[PDB]
């Protein structure tokens, strides 16, 4: 028995015992019983046992517009592990002109030997040329099962009708998924362009320029373009009741379609966008940040078991590096905030308010994840024969999240200033303790790529 | 170690592993690693592990019109047992001009040292005088946490909004949940006495009596009342498009509403009630049986999370018997059919076809029910410390559904003839078998009592 | 020819035409064209020529709690001469233990010789005796097409659903056409109740203890109880954006159901209950005063053309002699506001900012609830065959509406302070001229009964 | 006096009187009243005398892919007259590469002195240069106030939404009114293309493969897109449930959202392109004819006043010489159907069934039309100013609709073998007498153009 976790309480999304953990060869071989001797044994006293975090929404390592995150697959990784997320699903983004598996290569060249943590890919499909698309044909095989495409972005990830619909129609063939960025660009497009016309240039702008409208049509379109090929569909980030609304009406036809919101969806708000200073720059990021009703629906869909998960969209776009270049024109604010670390403990706070049960936290933040992304059961929960991918949480501990305390490599938190109460405190990743009581023990070198099994929905 | 389970696959809501368990006392001490030695060993090879079902929605003994039913709470939870059920919640029925308290003791007369299987009350007011109002500040201590009140039934069951609002009041302050059977009763009078007034008899019109219009009305007010009231609510048997709506429309709303669904729901409709020479008898249960589009839709809630639970509903009024006193008038006929033992397989294909997921069979037929009715996670999974109760899955054996082969004391199924593929072979009531290889080997005296928890939602 | 009106425009629901009018025994017997001498020649220059407004909603004279109201037939039917209102539908309020004719004799009492203008009259039935119902086989022949009902007012008013039902069957068979006043009565009670026990008796909680939900909720079982029966129905007064959405979704059903709203609903709010010292207690009517966003979704749906028409729900309960006992528990405030004179300056207004047509205010104010009501084509609009009911409108002048200024009996105004352009001038009934330049030149012998047509939807 | 049009019924949308009518010089003089000598009298006993049918939506003359219209200015607008419509507005049709104005005068040469009767233009923009949308700035003024764009057909007429919220833009600011033909083009391009790939070439495939939700995603995104520029829209024949509901649910938010139907939709299903022999090619229009529960839930929004109109989208295919490139490719079949004549006839034999009121015949006929067009009140009503365009209508006449009874080019009938009641007798326009007794009598130098008015909503 390499490891021993005892006196804890393992929840996870349908049960809840204390019992005590054996773990042997990165995976977790038995539950309650006898256990006998271990190379070391971890006392969970007062604390649950979790399965790790699972975020299949990240942009761990990017380049924008000649310009690099300030977050790479290193940095972002380390972050999660100390926050309790053990598994991520990275968007592989293609690059214009070239192919999808050129597009993985470069992945495998940021993440092979660097990522702390287990990761997968999604591939984003930008550049729809005949080959391109019949690369989805292949991907699949490689572990690659979720085609994601943009319905917003012109003349940067921007595709249309004819591309979903093929893509939609690859997924089928190939028993893949197919995830969608919701926004009508061009209805977008008209009124940045107006705004900025007329001299309006502040952050606020941003939300302004792109309302629920503008992410429902979307949503019902690709919900509609699902239906007529008659194939499953994922919309990530869903923010706000229009939008959710186009969802539940697709489900009632009978579609298949899933969804997902993010961390910052059911907290922040536009008006945080009019903090004074360029600071509302912080909170630009796509779609815009909604209203508290907003929050309640999304809070009442969660506990409802509406979505598939609660992912963070995490991008890493330095408050002064980058952000400064739209002092004077919110268009040229690159989109994106940080919070692949403060996931769980913000989503965690749903269930210290009645939002969300515990039990619904881990369904949440980690088993239905890994059941939609075939991942599961060798990932999301906690049983004989999963990886023993785990986080031991206090629920008692306080603390007020500071991005001095954070580990990753940005300059400021999404939620910066909130008062906590349940925190990660160790956290093991296929047997191995990568974060000790608060303090990253790993090495770049122990997560490994996964190959995703097929057939979402 | 009293009993250990090898070669199976335990297959809870949030788990699919291949390990060994070990029960200890009634309880599940001990998954994977070395087990040791054991009174009994049981080969699971090849089958699944199922956490015991739940149905919490039986009138397992019922006397209706001076008659009372062909099962008895003993004939009942046998059947229950062999189709793999091993907690049931009765609804404990008030008699009028009694009390709540008279009902209760009333129930254990019927229930202790008979149940082949544990069991829990729910408790029917349909006498809402203020004492017995006032005893549901009492009933909730003694482990009764849902109150049951009917909106159909004039001069049998029927209470009114003044009612249902004071229900509803009680239940916030004592932490219970209401649970509601939505149909307008004058709705169905009018257009009951209308069809025999103009001379139509025939099953057929118990249907065509209460059309969907008449269950969504109620189901629409009953929501409108627990929102006004500030109170979850439970709404049983959802069985169309247009009440599953409502639900679906209370829930956006922000209400704490939860609903469910029943078996034969899924599989049987209106044009049953039509099956030459009175056979249609059979199917005269309350709401009427559907379309087949409603068939779609209820299962689509299911895949998409909606319901809590797929109870049974499960009445005996025997075909010739019972039924027979409605030859001539749909009216006299006995509302309800039998299936608290058939639930499980039939759910159960749903897997077979895509329906819904292996996992979510586990949700819905065990793992949810005892979530919100307050009975987890000591009954409702597997877990260490939950107790054994436990189905032994044989997921290819095939078999078509047969009165004779069942085990209860009704003279038909309302699944005769049905093909199945994944039959209950054994099952476990807190460590103890019950049911072996198909041959019911219990003791009336097995079953207990449960004080369920509070707060439900 | 009696007399001629020149050089104005009339203005008909769908026509717009300078030209003369020639009247002739109570009648309009030529328009355009060489008219010769009359009697009396009216300049109708710069003026509008509208056909006489039709308020199918009054409660002109009424006894409430043993006390009466402030306006009787006749100060009531001066008032709406003076506010360009030619007929008018009172409500013919049944009394507990008595017939309907009984009724029908009462108001003829109050009616007849004493109204400045037309009337007819809608029949309210609260004591359903089987001999009750059984008249409403005769009233219609009378020439009272339009049983109303109560859903709320416990003890004085409400009616169940039994009642409804067998209302809805009466009208089918009759050909006349069931109005309800859909508000959930139990549900405002327990709301009502609750806030008095915690003290809260300012005029406010007259709103709160009956809030949207109350009114949707009513509505739709309303509209479910006409769709059983299969009959048309009439909403009253629809007030906010989820009652009118059950009504929309009733139609969409196929449902004949029709609806109004009045003009306070377009203009006062909830927050108007809370003007200090006791002055909200002049906006305590019911259902009660909503939001400003439910005026723009009336607005914007009377532009659609959902609504039958804009009536009034004119009450006359003084400020002071009234309304008074209530200063310390808003359930005794009797309910109700006056306006039957202000009722088309107030919609009239809506064409000045572009919420309405000039040719819809025509069809809302007369045109359309003529049609509805059976009184249609001898009242409601400006044709050959017409009765002179015609009102003078001029669009330019600019007055502010003053208690001091208007002509019933009471002591306020639910428009005080309110600025208008487009004002009544002279007002004529059946070719005699009653109102002149602003005084009413009638006689309380004027007014005469109306026996309306069947089949209404 | 030029005509007396005596003992008639005159039958307006707001007015139902028996009186005579003189017309001079092309107009409605006097009704009523001694109307002395005139030229020559009509005798209008026991007929209506109802205002000219207005058809807001015709492809009079056309060219498609090479090849013409069976019909043209001329051969059309007698049929329309004989069919009792006396003015219609055609979509005049731009040509890419060239521009609006090019266009406009390519129209006046067809209908300049060919048009039996009056008409008027609507615009198409399928070529949006720069400076074609800037031409949108002049069209207005020239009295074309309404800009028509197609979502669909794909490099022919189809345009995107950067060019629809241009040409919304531009509409706001000319006051004009934007039209949409709403289907997903894409959609229908894949669903077209995968079934002939499949070898699917029959008719039916013309409607499969452009089900329900092709055009409800259109209509809602136009509907958005609209609310987004925050102008009015009118969305040009809809055609079931699905994008109806998406109209409705516009209208709700407050969008200024109009809609229409055409006669086909209220007859037609999809069923009739599975008539043997190719017949099913004659019923190949767009969108595709739906199902008879679509004809319900129309003839119910018709009679709630939800549509602006019932226009008849009236093309020319010879099923022979045109629809015949198509036998072997549903894809090559020219769409489009007949019926500019038989449109009130149809639209009429509703009022006979009770679906909709004499009194709504009329205000969708011909009042509603061109009030939102521009044109009321000298086209439209009968009142007096308005232009002598007049229909007699003989109730009681009966009559099998025949092509060979009809007055166009075509060689079929949409409605060959329906058996109406009520049938236009004679027609005059202006005051000219140009269809008498059922004999068309005029000349084709009568028809002239109308400027239209603008500001439409
Ligand atoms: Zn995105
Ligand atoms: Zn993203
Ligand atoms: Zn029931
Ligand atoms: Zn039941
Ligand atoms: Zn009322
Ligand atoms: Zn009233
Ligand atoms: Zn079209
Ligand atoms: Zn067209």
């Amino acid at each position: 028995m390499d490891i021993i976790i005892k006196n804890g309480t393992i929840v996870t999304a349908d049960g809840i015992s204390r019992a005590d953990l054996g773990i042997k060869d990165g995976k977790i071989t038995q539950i309650g019983g006898a256990l006998g001797p271990a190379e070391r044994t971890i006392d969970a006293a007062g604390r649950y046992v979790f399965p790790g975090g699972i975020d299949v929404h990240t942009h761990v390592e990017t380049v924008s517009f000649n310009t690099q995150s300030a977050d790479t697959f290193a940095t972002a990784t380390v972050a999660a592990a100390c926050g309790g997320t053990t598994t991520i699903v990275d968007f592989c983004q293609q690059d214009r002109g070239h192919s999808l598996a050129e597009a993985v290569a470069k992945w495998d060249g940021m993440a092979g030997g660097k990522s702390a943590i287990d990761y997968g890919y999604h591939i984003i499909v930008l550049d729809p040329t005949d080959s391109v698309i019949e690369e989805l044909e292949v991907l699949p095989d490689l572990g690659i099962t979720s085609f994601k495409v943009f319905m917003a972005y012109r003349g940067m990830n921007m595709i249309d009708d004819v591309t979903l619909l093929k893509t939609l129609d690859k997924a089928v063939k190939t028993g893949s998924l197919v995830m969608v960025h919701a926004e009508n660009g061009d209805a977008a497009d008209y009124l940045r362009d107006k705004f900025v016309a007329e001299g309006k240039t502040a952050p606020i702008y941003h939300a302004l320029s792109r309302p629920p409208r503008v992410e429902a049509e979307a949503t019902a379109r690709a919900l509609a373009l699902a239906e007529i090929v008659n194939a499953p569909i994922y919309i990530v980030h869903v923010t706000c009741e229009e939008s959710l609304e186009e969802v539940m009406r697709a489900k009632s036809r009978g579609v298949r379609a899933l969804a997902e919101t993010c961390t910052h969806y059911l907290y922040l708000t536009k008006e945080d966008l009019e903090r004074p200073d360029f600071e509302g720059a912080k909170y630009v990021f796509t779609p815009p940040a909604r209203a508290k009703k907003d929050h309640d629906v999304l809070w009442n869909a969660l506990r409802n078991g509406v979505f598939e998960t609660v992912s963070s969209d995490h991008c890493s776009w330095l408050f002064k590096g980058h952000k400064d270049r739209g002092r004077n024109d919110f268009r040229a604010i690159p989109n994106g905030a940080p919070g692949v670390e403060e996931r769980l403990m913000m989503v965690y706070q749903g269930v210290n308010e009645g939002r969300i049960s515990l039990t619904q936290f881990v369904e949440l933040v980690a088993t239905r994840p890994a059941k939609v992304f075939g991942m599961f059961p060798q990932k999301g929960t906690i049983a004989v024969g999963s990886d023993a991918d785990i986080v031991l949480w206090d629920p008692e501990a306080e603390m007020v999240i500071e991005q001095t305390a954070m580990h990753n490599a940005m300059d400021y938190s999404s939620y910066e200033g909130h008062k906590v109460k349940g925190v990660p405190k160790t956290v093991l990743l296929r047997g191995k303790v990568i974060v000790d009581e608060g303090s990253y023990v790993g090495e770049p070198t122990d997560g490994k790529f996964l190959k995703r099994r097929k057939y979402k929905q």
